[PDB]
């Protein structure tokens, strides 16, 4: 009966979805699907992060409007996520009217409350193009080793780091012009004002221990004010009362979580839910699934901005680690930098969903996709443990018993062992201990296959007068399958649909307390096929 708003980080609009994104969106989707199974009101919200200088420049290079460009990438992203069955209630954009109005509102409130500071800064400027240059749009000669054609604040030959103002013979990446230092007034959010509140949240015990520890490092270094403005030319929202100034993505990106929810409420004609979820007095829960690299932002800047503008703050942050492939960071040269779209040409979504889920936990630790292990694990667990219980038993039921399951459980004690596990497995899904949940489910699958082996239906089937025994054994196996697929429903949506078609019933969490007795099942082709290393080799080759 809880009200829950869950987000994933907003994908950047100038890059395709890859396996790293998928770790995050799959983790969130599994959790969301479980929460829905337990009867809660869930709103799963995301959007593309569509503003900024890189996006403006990319569109100019392509000779199209930034609006056309981000629209095309939004569609590409949503197609990929739909391919993996990520069950958003809304997927919006930071380039939207809802986000504009909320960004303006929040800024206005921050300013009225004394949290916006004005400061003049100096930055490299391209006088030919007529724009300030972000660091990575400045190139030149390393001041230390004198290597040419180095970009931004570091040299890829000697490893030195420096301000781009130290580059020798600097050039604009945009125009080739020599950049010069120029002053500009910027607006800053007074994050340090919120230090005590943030420190109290850190010690409150809600956050992951690893996150709280990192936060202590940040408090120790000392909180800084953060620039929330950019000069024209820009692709984004103009700041009221400040001609030629725009909101930097730091301000408008997370407000996209709010804008996406407002968009959903407005499309639904729901005039009460936005305030019910975002006002200070809210009894709804708000959760953000995010990666390591955006924790400072979500744990410090974001709750401060919300407090300073009279909105509720996150109930919790759920942080995951990086994805690796074959033990290492994704590598383009090795073909392990793998796009979501590419993945689906070779494998189904369920396979990756399962593999990631089996490795995930409540900690921040990197998650490794070892491709050899992926083949082994999917075949061993999905094909040979879980689906096996249906595939080894359904034929006899269909061919010899007209599709009808036995009128009573052959082994009620064993069935009770399976249903008794619901509390611990659900608690594991709830606490994000996904690996624990999968281990418990697979231990049950081992018990189920041990039961079938003990009963030896391939022997019973050939022996005169043992029809009743055969129906009993096979029906028991199918009932164990029903339970396991219920526990795995958040993980494997497509296999679940196929299982529900076979069983002639929707799988509900509470439904397992009533086994299927005197009940017609349907024939099926093949619920889940084996994979092989040849397919992996093809995936890698296609990714090079
Ligand atoms: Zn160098």
């Amino acid at each position: 009966a809880k009200k829950i708003l869950v987000t994933c980080a907003l994908p950047y609009a100038n890059g395709s979805i890859h396996l790293g994104h998928m770790l995050e969106h799959i983790q969130a989707d599994v959790w969301v699907r479980y929460q829905r199974m337990r009867g809660h009101e869930v709103n799963f919200i995301c959007a593309d992060d569509a503003h900024g200088t890189p996006i403006m420049l990319k569109a100019q290079q392509l000779g199209i409007t930034p609006e056309q460009m981000i629209g095309e990438m939004s569609q590409e992203h949503q197609t990929d996520f739909a391919g993996f069955n990520i069950s958003y209630d809304n997927y919006h954009s930071t380039h939207s009217e809802e986000n504009r109005q909320l960004s303006e509102l929040i800024y206005s409130r921050l300013k009225e409350n004394g949290f916006i500071k004005n400061r003049t800064i100096s930055q490299l400027y391209d006088p030919e193009k007529g724009m300030f240059l972000p660091d990575r749009f400045v190139k030149g000669t390393c001041p230390k080793c004198k290597s040419p054609d180095q970009y931004g604040d570091n040299c890829e030959v000697c490893g030195a780091t420096y301000s781009p103002t130290e580059l020798i013979e600097p050039k604009s990446v945009v125009s080739g012009a020599t950049p010069v230092m120029r002053d500009s007034e910027h607006f800053f959010f007074d994050l340090p004002s919120f230090s005590e509140m943030l420190q109290a949240w850190t010690r409150s015990g809600a956050l992951q221990e690893q996150v709280a520890n990192k936060m202590q490092e940040w408090f120790e270094s000392g909180l800084q004010q953060w620039d929330i403005s950019r000069d024209a030319p820009y692709f984004g929202f103009e700041i009221p009362n400040a001609p030629g100034k725009y909101f930097y993505v730091w301000l408008d990106a997370p407000i996209g979580y709010m804008g996406s929810f407002k968009n959903l409420c407005d499309k639904r004609g729901d005039s009460v839910s936005f305030d019910e979820y975002w006002k200070k007095d809210s009894t709804a829960e708000l959760y953000h699934f995010i990666g390591k690299d955006i924790v400072y932002f979500h744990s410090l800047f974001w709750p401060a901005m919300l407090e300073g503008s009279n909105f509720r703050k996150p109930s919790n942050l759920f942080v995951h680690g990086y994805v690796t492939v074959n033990g290492a960071k994704m590598s383009k040269s090795r073909g392990t930098f793998i796009k979501a779209s590419t993945w689906l040409n070779h494998f189904d979504a369920d396979s990756l969903r399962y593999y990631y889920t089996a490795k995930l936990s409540s900690r921040i630790d990197d998650i490794d996709l070892n491709l050899e292990d992926f083949v082994q694990r999917v075949n061993a667990d999905i094909v040979n443990k879980v689906v096996n219980l249906a595939s080894r038993n359904a034929g006899f039921i269909n061919k010899r018993f007209d599709g009808v399951l036995a009128s009573e459980l052959a082994d009620p004690q064993l069935y009770k062992t399976f249903t008794d596990a619901a509390e611990v497995i659900g608690e594991a899904w709830e606490s994000r201990e996904f690996g624990k949940a999968v281990r418990e489910i697979m231990a049950l699958a081992d018990l189920a296959n041990r039961y079938v082996d003990e009963q030896a239906p391939w022997v019973v089937a050939k022996q005169e007068g043992r029809d009743a025994d055969l129906q009993a054994i096979c029906s028991m196996g199918i009932n164990l399958f029903r339970v396991l697929m219920t526990y795995l429903k958040p993980v494997l949506p497509k296999l679940t649909e196929r299982a529900e078609a076979f069983l002639n019933t929707e799988l509900t969490w509470d439904g397992i307390q009533q086994p299927l007795l005197g009940h017609k099942v349907n024939p099926f082709k093949a619920l889940y096929n084996r994979i092989d290393m040849r397919q992996v080799e093809a995936l890698v080759e296609a990714s090079k």
